[PDB]
């Protein structure tokens, strides 16, 4: 529960039609990210060294 | 009366959408100019010195 990720935009396929170029160009965006409410919630192990 | 409009086309608005850079672009243009049939008819007074 402590951590969640937020979100702006979902995954996105625009296309963009080049003409001069016959190509089509696709493009695929998406604003995302990870963050915790408070600084705990989370422990990590390690081989001994 | 001695002064006109000489004018090609008036105020336009252009969108463009540029997807690569995912910009609007919005362009506005016309033409115009200003004339006189016979060179008198104007007249200014300025300050002194």
């Amino acid at each position: 529960d402590n951590f969640v990720m937020p979100r702006q935009r979902a995954v996105t396929v625009e296309r963009e039609r080049q003409a001069g170029k016959q190509r089509d160009a696709y493009y695929v965006t998406q604003r995302v990210n990870l963050q915790r409410y408070f600084e705990n919630g989370v422990v990590s192990g390690a081989y001994a060294a």
